[PDB]
């Protein structure tokens, strides 16, 4: 298929849906879906929903709200207490699924009460219209430039649950602890970082190519994260996303581990 | 002349050509030519061609194809066997000219079979042995004129650093083979994967000599052992780092 | 407010001014104002003024003049003799105010003699800072520039060379040239954010702390090059840049 | 307050004891006591005991045995099962005292068997007092400079210059020590020292290894990051980390 | 062994003892050849040398079994030393050796001996390798392994030395050595400290940049810098 | 078993030899033999021979001569022309054996003319240390016992190791390599190799020092270029490659190396 027919199929789904609620993350995919829904259905038939929670930063929430307002959409923030679900609070390995379940359950509630016919999300190759129309990554960038979309959150965040071992209980304080630690490291010029939480040990993951520059901050980072509540502040020798940059022989050894 | 005149004339040349095939590298120049062709003639009358070969990386090829796709052009990959020409195979100083010759000859074949009236490249003020046309250079475009018109048209994305031919990593007179080319390309691909986008693996038979910008060599130390063993599995006996730095 | 609202606030202000003179430094902010002024009012109603002086680099001046032409503006160079004011010449702590005064006084002269309704800056009261009137933040400046296709501007700005001298030290053509050659060489090695602070026979180099690790490979060349410029001791500040 | 008077006191206490067993660590203090006992009492009246256990490396044990042999002493190794005491096994803060108590209790068994009149230690001027072990250097009012002065006088130039600690220092209070995690810690430290880092600790935090190095060596350590990461993981750690505080942070 | 014959001729000696290997051998040979009661070891105390260097030398001379005597010199009372002129070394040498001769005259010593390589050790054609062999030979295991120079080297010529700026320089260098950099100078330029390190250690130093910056500032410096030329 | 037993064995071998010539390099092993020979047999019954040749530095020769004198031995320098043998001259893979052969022939000639019954060398586990079951740890333990404090702390090899097999040795390429190594040691790197690959110099450093080397990159590059090299490079495996790696990547660098 061509981009023109991939765009066809998508206007057809929106025209048929009439009124929609869109899960808006601020990324290129949700930006394109939100912009196409606005273009095809008009401002009065689209409501953009951005989720706020303890497992995502306030900064990403504020940015997502401002991006959706920019597109000229009616935007609604909704607050989720993910920690009320025991799977999330005790970080079971399927915590991801119960968070998504609670997330989509609240969007469906919003959509039922605003008269929207469906919830739309960004997913590419609830209704993922881009993925139904066989949109690839190259197709989303082509139509975004085509429609003049230049602004979107370029950095996709994870759930802070990523920083805790399975079985570790998440609390309001340890979450804030991890997030303050990561925010401080980014302020020193390390935008890609993780502070992994191991109770009284902080284990920092950095891209290995920056480990060398970092040394000048060892003492400042050590004492700052200690005031955040950690007793031991450490640097993971494997780096961020360990094993990914290794030779063929030691990539199959780190992966077997 | 004013920029509008240089642009206006360029639109006139495109209007007269009606249908064009564009040699697309991904740089600022070819991006500007491809965008003007799409604007003046429409998507159905423009074909973007990106060359794939043993002397250039798959990554550079994919980026150029995706950029032409991102501009709304119908883009077409074409593969050239540069090593079938003895001038390129034996890495003579004029190997570049026979490579450009072979590319422009294949561009004319593509244009003949799609009904294009001319081939366009990004050259600014072998290309004429093939009758390919530099429309920017006919319209008296300079580098500042190219950036001025690109900003005017909203072009923010293009390959900012033109990559070189891998023949650059072998001394003149060294015979290029599929194995030594593949060896160098895998080594550079591995080094770039570690976060060193500007890197050179110069080939000295059983010695690999790595050129890095001096300002990044400090950052490299953590990878010494992994780079040493990886390039040895590629076939090198000694893996070395040039103390002089890049170029 | 949305960016569209802030943009409209700015198109309206420019439309009301009709004719403007723009103090153009080449940075992201001055690039956005100059491009918006050209877009709303047209080339014939906008004048780009680039200041040439001894306290800012020739490189900064050359880039700004060619960038203003690349944006399609009529650009005009003006030269300011900052060292003619004794506060600047002897680098008293209020030297900045007299420098800004002399600059804005010359822009107002340029605007009066071409009939511009105001002087606009990138950010005096005789000038209008339209971006801050429309409540533009740094993130907004970036967004609107990407929206309009603006890709070229000086990404690191060098400021006034007077900042490199202690208060009370007299600025001279030779010590200025000494500092400027030293900083020019360091930037040539790949350090665009740098200061060479002048302490007579001591050079005190400020670098962003995250770059000092990478700098070691240049110690000996930097030492010998800055000594040939006239320094006797070439040092690196352990506090880093902005110490 | 004279060195000659302090030595005189030492030969008198040894002469009076007649037969002794000496707890020999290989340090300057135990070397000086062992050398003075040999000179005053003769080789047949002195037995040097070196402790072998899971909490010290085999290299440290072999070194002490050969050092005691080099002084001309009859030396006998004895092995202690420290992990049999619950205080040592579960790493309570008094583990040192129960380890030392068990050590001194075994010394008295050896001394009772060979007819020694006392057990002698290196201490200079806890569970030693309960066991009746004698600090002759401390009774003769030996200070550190007095021990160095007499060692120079006797030609003693060789002794362990760095006394190592119990491996228990690498485990948190409350963590249970096992034969495997001890072996894990010791192999990790042995590998790091082989790379040229003689002062190092691998602190044990279950699935995390936390390496303490002197901060002045951390810069040079970078070249070994990947090799250290994968080697300590093959020893059983899941995460291999470097303490940003450095050694003894 | 030109050495033992030279000592017998002096009969009674006072030894200028610095605590280094050279001075350590002289005191030990003098004590052995002439006896404890006929040798007097003098350790100099002054503002231009570290307390640690002095304390080690006094305690080490006692540990060798010698009668040790401290003597205090006020080098800054000499105008050449106080204003750090280029010949300050020579006027310092005068005060040091003049006070030893007073002590030697007052205890009946026949001469003052120093180390180097009346330096009887240097007269016997001893090299650096010869000093290490003979010290182990006599069981000598202890001595100050790092000899410091006069603190005056850290000040520019013409700068007036004060009790405070000397102490300032001494505390700064004491701090840097504590971090594992035994060869270091902090050169004094009023409000600027200029640190000299061996170039091979500058990489290893980076981890201490911030702590060194804040520590030397509390010592009184406003600017704490690292010399790109390295040490000497 | 014990050190006293192994040492006792040595004095017995020396007493039985009566008169000895000692091949003295200045290292700990030869220093131990030379001092024990002097101690057991006396100065008049031991002869120390130090070899000087074109494949070893003047500094190594001078240190060995000065150290053996410091132990009180009668020392004799002898000069070997290794380059006169074509196997050494053209750096064949067995060049080591013809060099050792020519060396030992001259020691035996010296020993015949001194009335010595054998030549003694420093080999460990007539190599008396190796016969007396001395290991590296026993030689270090016994050396401290006798007060041996001075010896060549970093033993250099023959310069032939710095050339690929088949490369012809000349005074100019030898002087080129040795000058490069002496310059690097002058910067504070006592263990270094400058391997010669025609227009490429490949520097081997202990991996624990390479980060510290960055400050010298430019000076080393330009200095070795004035020595005649066109490219000055650093081996990423370092000196003694593969000996410090982890378990799995040591056995893989083993099959990498044994592939040539
Ligand atoms: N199972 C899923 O579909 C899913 C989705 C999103 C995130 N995650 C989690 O995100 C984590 C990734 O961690 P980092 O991105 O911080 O490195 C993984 O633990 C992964 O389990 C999982
Ligand atoms: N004629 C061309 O189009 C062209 C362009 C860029 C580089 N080159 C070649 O690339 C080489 C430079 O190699 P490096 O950029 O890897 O250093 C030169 O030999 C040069 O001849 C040729
Ligand atoms: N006092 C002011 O309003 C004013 C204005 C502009 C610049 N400055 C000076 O600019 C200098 C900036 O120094 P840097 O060289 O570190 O950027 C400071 O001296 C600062 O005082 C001051
Ligand atoms: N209480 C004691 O007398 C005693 C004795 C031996 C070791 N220790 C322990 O040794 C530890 C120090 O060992 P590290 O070298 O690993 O830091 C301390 O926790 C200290 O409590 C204590
Ligand atoms: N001029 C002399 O004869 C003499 C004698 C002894 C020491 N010194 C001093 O030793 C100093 C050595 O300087 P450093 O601080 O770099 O070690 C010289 O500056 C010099 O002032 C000089
Ligand atoms: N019998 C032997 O194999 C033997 C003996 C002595 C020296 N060598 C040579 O000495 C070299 C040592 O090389 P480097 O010390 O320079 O690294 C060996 O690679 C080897 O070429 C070999
Ligand atoms: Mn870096
Ligand atoms: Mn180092």
């Amino acid at each position: 298929a061509t981009l023109a027919t991939k765009k066809a199929t998508l206007v057809a789904a929106l025209k048929d849906l009439q009124r929609v609620t869109v899960a808006f993350s601020g990324g290129i995919d949700s930006t394109l879906v939100l912009k196409m829904a606005l273009d095809v259905l008009g401002r009065d038939n689209v409501t953009a929903v951005v989720a706020n929670s303890e497992l995502f930063t306030d900064e990403e929430f504020d940015k997502a709200m401002s991006l959706a307002e920019e597109l000229g959409a009616n935007v609604q923030g909704t607050t989720l207490d993910y920690l009320s679900d025991d799977h999330i609070k005790n970080n079971t390995p399927d915590s991801w699924y119960y968070a998504k379940k609670m997330f989509y359950s609240r969007l469906n509630d919003i959509a039922a009460n605003n008269g929207s016919a469906a919830v739309l999300d960004g997913m590419i190759k609830a209704r993922s219209l881009l993925q139904e129309a066989d949109f690839f990554k190259t197709d989303v960038r082509a139509l975004a430039q085509e429609l003049g979309l230049t602004n979107w959150n370029k950095v996709a965040s994870c759930s802070v649950s990523s920083r805790f071992p399975y079985g570790t209980t998440l609390t309001h304080d340890n979450i804030a602890q991890v997030m303050a630690a990561e925010k401080y490291l980014r302020s020193l010029g390390f935008p890609t970082v993780r502070v992994r939480f191991h109770n009284d040990i902080a284990r920092i993951e950095l891209p290995e190519a920056r480990i060398g520059d970092f040394l000048v901050f060892n003492d400042r980072v050590n004492r700052q994260l200690q005031s955040l509540g950690f007793r031991y502040v450490t640097l993971d020798l494997g780096g961020f996303r360990s094993g990914r940059m290794n030779d063929t022989l030691t990539k199959a050894q780190l992966a077997t581990f």
